[PDB]
């Protein structure tokens, strides 16, 4: 039985560097990985990115962010993209095709500023929400925690004070 993993995922921070630093500082070295799914509006050479896996958003104009990132975490293959290059506002068919060709455990995306967690195929798709500019029905700034083991993905959405926001948590069996 694999040892349990915990990942921290955020996105669409939009020029708020204190929140990125705060989340880095809180979690780097205490969880298995920390992810940012883009639209930070920060420089890729920022020291705030030490310990964090970050991809390019459409509102990231500086050279040096990757469009896609594959992170293999033990037996867990995580893929990560902003989403704009997959036309996710149209639908998720292009994103899901890529996730299937990669045979990902987890597919991380941003762009929509809407928190979501669903299982399609055996693949968890997660948008952590926007940590600065929430959209849709939930007007609270959010990021996400995923707990991973052989039996379950557990997803909680967390506020900027690092508390679980109720009514959004999901548990998926694998
Ligand atoms: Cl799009
Ligand atoms: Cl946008
Ligand atoms: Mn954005
Ligand atoms: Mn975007």
């Amino acid at each position: 039985a694999m040892a349990k993993q915990t990942i921290i995922v955020m996105s669409d921070s939009h020029g708020d560097s204190l929140i990125v630093e705060e989340v880095r500082d809180r979690y780097v070295g205490k969880v298995d990985a920390v992810f940012h799914n883009g639209d930070s509006e920060l420089r890729p050479d920022s020291p705030l990115w030490e310990g964090i896996r970050v991809v390019k958003g459409n509102m990231d104009f500086y050279a040096g962010y990757p469009e896609r990132l594959v992170t293999e975490l033990g037996s867990t293959k995580i893929i990560q993209t902003h989403g704009h290059l997959f036309d996710i506002n149209f639908n998720f068919q292009k994103l899901d095709y890529w996730a299937q060709e990669e045979e990902a455990a987890i597919c991380l995306y941003g762009h929509l500023h809407v928190p979501s967690a669903w299982l399609e195929g055996k693949i968890l798709f997660l948008n952590p929400g926007s940590i600065s500019q929430p959209r849709g029905t939930i007007r609270e700034c959010l990021y996400a925690r995923v707990e991973i083991d052989d039996s379950y993905f557990k997803v909680d959405f967390l506020t900027r004070d690092h508390e679980v926001y109720p009514g959004l948590s999901k548990e998926f069996s694998r």
